[PDB]
């Protein structure tokens, strides 16, 4: 009875592990006449319609969303100790109620609810159910405010619909930020009016050659809108000064030797660099950042800064000293990979640490020092949360330069004491990056994203006290029938006792 359990799933059996779970009493049962009651507001109805859409196909029920009556499923905004993202979920024969201070909290509550329901909820046709929700109370709030997932759309391009699909994958686990790697050596994926060829030429191909692609302003705005409806703040990244071949290949004038390199379709890194000695370089950067900021309702702008191996240290420092201020000029908060820690991060900046266990002490120290100096830290270790890394030497996709990363390794650590010498309060959160040198279609993204994606979300959300591999793997194992029913391919790790 994997698909349709006789009894409801435990109230605590959800990912991320809720901060507080108190089971008790009988469960709630959704029946054909259940109404979804919300407050009389645009945002309230929005979360209501979202929930209704998730349930209607499998239940076959009408599930009307209204601001009147005592619906069996109630979503209500009210004062409480749940912050901007927390919520309380009460379940019993009298109905299910999700309470929170803001819509994001109600949305997160819904993500928990879909896990309390049986695997059959993932189907597209009416299912027998039963649509049981364990009885009790859940009070949930996040540990970290930065809980993101990154999708590399530069190595292999993924269109708007494919990005919306990935957005829905991550929304399941309460991630609240979507980092889009919009440019690299193999492609430039966002239209810039001031520099037209970046997209029309720089986005013409991808890894392996053939058709590439890019987002027009309208397409990008739609991705941002959709992400916002899933409560994901979009963090766009235009990598500089390295990983800039797409731009360099588009405008010869940007190159040091004034010669535009060919479009790149390989899978290596570190060979490209903007010419730090030319003034046109900074006009280019200013125009791009200004236009990107205009399309970014979010608070952050990622300027990358990684693997600029063709940029001498001194030039890299000079470059960053000059470009960082540009971000604030357009009202945004700068974010960069941890190499930025060696180039004097400006006030308010955040750096994304992608180091490994084996990374040298000197490098880790430079990052820890930045944290001491007030720089916020986003943790995404290459040997922990890089979803493109192989599980084992036999994995058919992905890379292995950072070693192999099985499910336990990806999950089994604590962000608070990860980077030696780094102040715990400097850690803003975590991120799970999905690089695409080896992934060209949505199904391949899923196989590399699952089952590690939920684990990283837990690290960003759950209390340290709830962290434990032996009990977590049981909760992860329970996701099997849901993913199977949803058509989400995933790596059946032998470390997990799959249900
Ligand atoms: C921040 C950074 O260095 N990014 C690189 C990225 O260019 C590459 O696609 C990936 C392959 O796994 O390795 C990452 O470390
Ligand atoms: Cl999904
Ligand atoms: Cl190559
Ligand atoms: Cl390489």
């Amino acid at each position: 009875d994997r698909k349709a359990p006789v009894r409801p799933t435990p109230l605590d059996r959800v990912i991320p592990a809720p901060a507080s779970v108190d089971p008790g009493g009988a469960p709630y049962r959704i029946t054909r006449g259940t109404h979804i009651r919300v407050d009389d507001s645009r945002e309230a109805r929005r979360v209501g319609d979202y929930l209704a859409d998730l349930l209607r196909p499998a239940t076959g029920y009408r599930l009307p969303v209204t601001a009147h009556g005592h619906g069996g499923i109630r979503l209500r905004l009210a004062g409480g100790p749940y912050g901007d993202e927390g919520y309380r979920l009460d379940s019993g024969p009298a109905g299910v109620t999700i309470t929170a201070r803001k819509a994001a909290g109600l949305f997160h509550g819904v993500q928990t609810l879909r896990q309390l329901l049986p695997p059959a909820v993932e189907k597209d046709s009416a299912q027998p159910g039963p649509w049981l929700v364990a009885g009790g109370t859940i009070e949930d709030t996040p540990r970290y405010a930065w809980r993101s997932a990154m999708l590399d759309v530069s190595r292999h391009f993924f269109g708007v619909d494919e990005v919306k699909r990935y957005i829905d994958r991550v929304a399941r686990y309460k991630y609240n930020k979507l980092h889009l790697h919009l440019s690299d050596d193999q492609g430039w994926r966002i239209a810039i009016d001031s520099w037209p060829r970046l997209a029309t030429y720089g986005g013409s191909t991808e890894v392996g050659g053939g058709p590439g692609g890019y987002y027009t302003k309208a397409e990008y705005k739609e991705i941002v809108r959709y992400a916002a409806s899933r409560h994901l703040e979009v963090v766009p990244e235009i990598d500089m000064p390295g990983h800039t071949n797409a731009a360099l290949a588009s405008y010869a004038e940007l190159n040091c030797d004034g010669v535009a390199p060919p479009l790149y379709t390989g899978t290596k890194v570190g060979f490209s660099s903007l010419c730090v000695d030319k003034d046109v370089t900074y006009d280019f950067v200013d125009d791009v950042i200004g236009e990107l900021a205009a399309l970014t309702p979010g608070r952050y702008l990622h300027i990358g800064g990684n693997e600029a191996h063709s940029t001498p240290k001194a030039d890299f420092v000079a470059f960053m000293k000059r470009v960082q201020p540009i971000v604030a000029k357009y009202g945004k908060t700068v974010v960069g990979w941890h190499q930025l820690a060696g180039a004097e991060p400006v006030e308010g900046a955040l750096v994304q640490y992608w180091g490994l266990d084996r990374t040298g002490d000197a490098e880790k120290a430079e990052v820890a020092e930045a944290a001491r100096n007030g720089t916020g830290l986003i943790l995404s270790p290459a040997d922990r949360t890089y979803l493109d890394m192989k599980y084992t030497k036999d994995t058919p996709l992905g890379l292995s330069w950072a070693g192999y990363v099985e499910v336990q390794r990806s999950y089994d650590w604590d962000p608070a004491g990860y980077l030696p010498g780094a102040p715990a309060d400097a850690v803003r959160g975590v991120e799970a990056p999905l690089w695409t040198e080896t992934l060209s279609d949505p199904d391949q993204l899923d196989y590399m994203a699952f089952p590690r994606l939920p684990g990283v979300a837990e690290l960003g959300w759950s209390p340290a006290s709830t962290h434990d591999w032996d009990t977590y793997k049981v909760r992860l194992a329970a996701q099997a029938p849901y993913w199977e029913a949803a058509g989400i391919d995933f790596y059946r790790s032998p470390q997990v006792p799959w249900t």
